[PDB]
């Protein structure tokens, strides 16, 4: 059953049950009045008059919010906080090594953002240029992102764990003019070779657009240097003026691109504009985490993911919050690390991932030994379904049974929270994301697109726009419409399945398309398959996900070798290492299943449902449409070994 709203939260909450009901209704009945007023969470240089201007219609997918208005993201996240709060900490940085930490005030962060903005301008970067950021979890990554946004450059942040090949791919598609990186990242007492990875990427003959690499000397390690191209971060920023006046950007000027894995093909650049995105990030942050001035807030997500964009940086700083950036991992040196960070910086709001929760839960009270945790008032969960038992352990052990847990469902494409509890408004069910946010109209449809009413399950769609919605796929608006708006006409299709219960609470069950969730990472089965087939011994591959107690899903790859090739344990590790090279360690198959028995239909289609079942440990329960039905038996045998 339900968790009641505690008394401490009821007494302070920004949105109560009744305000949620009232605001939700208006957001839906009158978007223009609702978002017109809510848009004032931001400072606008010239005020908007238009609010909502959107369509999901076939051939006319067009999303626009606050369009005739102008603003600066960096002014909203920095400059406007200066007069009264310049001395308030903007970012608490906690090093992988706990002996290393910083408190960076709004004034401090502003100064460096201005210097770096000038640094970028002097290097020839202009409004609209794409800048590639390949950084570890250090404050300079934020400086780099905020400075791009200040001058209307379009940053494209590349998760540090991506391979040189994956970096090349993102740089090529985006025509990035500059790469910003560090010599090495530090994670769990170990180096990560970032700049070296950038060198390798830039040797790709198809990379033609990068003019400079800016390098942060994080570790001081010996690295290669290309004279002319490579520039030290300190060398540049020390030469730069701390004076920079922000220019008005139009609400619909592109702000960033984020490569995101899909059901088809290689990752695409999901694009966000400026006004609606930032309004939505600030609004969701404030109401869902119940942010009050003085609250120390910690989102654990990496900067290279949308959660790190919206909920580490943009949402929090637009609201004048203290946000915490942690360089390392929540269980190094010990499982208690996460709660040690909480104690050390008196974190009041913690927002993390079920993969982490499961990792700490496996260690039991080792995750909490010698720690206090009393500063916490709110907990959050993101990025993957959370099982009830994990949710209960998190609520009990980290939250001391005193903290609401906000399970926030959303996606790169949605820009901010979509279905989520509000801590003082909505009673909680372990495992449920609960109710839509203001502006969000979800529905469940069957495979044919008939809407399902009452307590039911189906494909999760959103039937109208909301300020934070992604506007396009970089350089390919037609693929944007086809990818999201063609399956169920006039609706945004998320690619998730969900059930809705008798209370109207949504329970998100995961992707219904060919998209995996591995340790919280969204990866397409097809991109793993291509990476596998690029191997000169591999003929065919079929990749499925299997349940995994820790990772949520593990990657299971059926692999057909070229005629004349035999498997080995040598080849096992080789092929795993090959995928880690093609994409990154995050996409390394957990299982390689050597076979010549892929179930192909008369047409040649791969019978993917059978492969899924077999990989999952099913041994029983159509084979008639199938060239050689005997493959199923062979597949089972091989699985049993
Ligand atoms: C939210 C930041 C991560 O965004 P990405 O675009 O990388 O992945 C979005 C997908 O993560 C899952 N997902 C995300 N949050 C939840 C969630 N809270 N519950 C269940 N599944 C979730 C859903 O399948 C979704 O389609």
């Amino acid at each position: 059953h339900k968790h009641a709203i505690p008394a401490n939260i009821a007494d302070r909450c920004l949105i109560n049950p009744e305000q949620y009901e009232t605001k939700y209704k208006q957001s839906i009945n009158d978007p223009d009045t609702f978002w017109g007023e809510q848009g004032k969470i931001l400072d606008w240089i010239t005020p908007y008059q238009k609010v909502k201007n959107t369509s999901f219609a076939p051939g006319n997918v067009s999303i626009k919010w606050y369009e005739d208005g102008t603003l600066n993201l960096a002014a909203n996240c920095l400059d406007r906080h200066l007069q009264e709060n310049g001395d308030r900490t903007a970012i608490i940085w906690e090093g992988d090594d706990t002996s290393q930490s910083k408190h960076i005030s709004y004034r401090e962060l502003h100064r460096d953002v201005c210097r770096f903005a000038n640094t970028l301008l002097d290097l020839g970067i202009k409004k609209g240029d794409v800048v590639a950021i390949y950084m570890p979890m250090v404050p300079e990554a934020a400086v780099a992102m905020l400075a791009c946004a200040r001058i209307g450059a379009v940053h494209s942040v590349i998760f540090g764990g991506f391979s040189p090949e994956a970096v090349a791919g993102r740089i090529i598609d985006s025509s990035s003019r500059l790469v910003i990186t560090a010599d090495e990242g530090v994670r769990a007492g170990r180096s990560i070779p970032l700049k070296k990875n950038v060198d390798d990427a830039l040797k790709n003959p198809n990379v033609t657009s990068v003019e400079h690499v800016i390098v942060l000397k994080r570790t001081g390690s010996d690295i290669d240097w290309q004279e002319g191209r490579d520039l030290w971060w300190r060398d540049l920023i020390e030469k730069a003026s701390p004076e920079h006046q922000p220019e008005a950007m139009n609400a619909e000027d592109p702000l960033f691109i984020l490569y995101t894995s899909g059901s088809t093909g290689k990752p695409k650049g999901v694009l966000h504009t400026t006004g609606g995105y930032l309004v939505y990030a600030a609004t969701t942050f404030k109401y869902v985490f119940d942010y009050h001035p003085g609250d120390i807030y910690w989102c654990t997500a990496d900067v290279g993911w949308v959660t790190g964009h919206s909920y580490l940086l943009y949402g929090p700083l637009a609201c004048g919050a203290t946000t915490l950036m942690f360089e390392g991992v929540p269980n190094w040196p010990t499982p208690a690390r996460m709660c040690q960070v909480v104690d050390k910086h008196q974190v009041n709001i913690l927002y993390t991932a079920p993969t982490a929760i499961r990792a700490l839960m496996a260690e039991g009270d080792k995750a909490i030994e010698g720690t206090d945790r009393s500063s916490l008032r709110i907990l959050g969960s993101v990025g993957e379904p959370i099982n009830p038992e994990a949710w209960e352990w998190y609520w009990k052990k980290i939250g001391k049974e005193k903290c609401p847990v906000v399970d926030t469902w959303w996606q790169t494409e949605t820009g901010g929270f979509m279905i989520t509890p509000l801590p003082g408004a909505i009673e909680l069910k372990a495992g449920s994301a609960t109710r839509p946010f203001f502006g969000v109209q979800p529905a469940l449809v069957d495979n044919e697109g008939h809407p399902q009413e009452g307590a039911t399950e189906g494909n999760l769609v959103i039937t109208d726009s909301w300020p934070g919605q992604a506007r396009t796929l970089f350089g390919d608006h037609e693929r944007f419409e086809q990818t999201y708006f063609s399956t169920f006409k006039n609706m945004y299709f998320s690619g998730d399945g969900a059930r809705r219960d008798e209370d109207g609470y949504y329970w998100i069950t995961g992707r219904v398309d060919d998209v995996l969730n591995v340790s919280g990472h969204r990866l397409g089965t097809a991109e793993i398959e291509s990476a596998l087939v690029a191997h000169p011994k591999i003929a065919e591959a079929a990749v499925v996900g299997i349940p995994h107690a820790i990772k949520g899903q593990a990657i299971y790859a059926y692999v057909t070798l070229n005629h004349g090739e035999e498997p080995s344990p040598e080849l096992y590790a080789e092929v795993r290492n090959w995928v880690a090279k093609e994409i990154g360690p995050l996409a390394t198959p957990d299982v390689l299943h050597w076979t010549d028995s892929l179930p192909k239909t008369r047409s040649g289609k791969i019978m993917r449902r059978i492969l899924r079942k077999i990989a999952a440990g099913d041994t029983s329960n159509d084979t008639s449409t199938l060239a050689d039905p005997g493959v199923v038996e062979k597949l089972l045998e091989e699985k049993q070994a």
